[PDB]
């Protein structure tokens, strides 16, 4: 159980569609990350030598999944800006060596506040930590060092603050659903 979340490009006829299975970070979504191999980094490809390297020195690396908390992670700014839906605000989108094609929409939502994986592509790229989720204690999270992986209470998350993990995942899940831009799967 997880949720696809389709959101709108500036400057690009096609949408960009993702899926996670913690829809409850979603205000903490502070960019986005497709693989080298999709259409919206190849439309970029086109006016971005640094971007045809980039795609070209992936596509001889079969990175595979397993083998991912190893590899040196590695992307690049395609310009596109998407909108947070929930937000309103525009957000980057990157290609990313670590996103692949051939399981999923090729693009993936990131939280660098509260995944480990995309917490250490933002420190290396300047990219925004937003944290959502409080530490156990009910403190704000220490983000200084690391991402914050507990399931907790969202804050800084506007109408959803102060829900646990289960309600915030069924609020935000449903809000996406009720605007037409979000939809469960089973
Ligand atoms: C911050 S936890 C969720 C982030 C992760 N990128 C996902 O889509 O599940």
């Amino acid at each position: 159980e997880g949720v696809e979340i389709t959101f709108n490009v500036n400057d690009y006829d096609n949408t960009l569609t993702v899926y996670t299975t913690r829809p409850d970070t979603f205000m903490g979504c502070t960019y986005l990350a497709v693989a080298a191999g999709h259409p919206l980094a190849q439309k970029a490809a086109e006016n971005n030598p640094e971007l045809a390297a980039f795609i070209d020195e992936c596509r001889n690396t079969k990175v595979a999944e397993a083998e991912m908390a190893t590899m040196e992670k590695k992307g690049v700014d395609t310009g596109f800006k998407a909108v947070h839906p929930l937000t309103g605000e525009e957000i980057p989108v990157w290609a990313a060596n670590f996103v692949l094609m051939e399981y999923g929409t090729g693009a993936v939502m990131a939280v660098p506040g509260h995944d480990q994986r995309d917490y250490e592509f933002a420190s290396k790229y300047g990219l925004n930590i937003k944290p959502v989720i409080l530490a156990a204690d009910g403190s704000e999270p220490d983000l200084s060092q690391q991402a914050l992986t507990e399931k907790g209470v969202l804050f800084n998350s506007g109408e959803f603050n102060g829900l646990d993990h289960e309600a915030a995942f069924n609020a935000i899940a449903d809000k996406l659903t009720a605007m037409g831009v979000g939809e469960r799967k089973v």
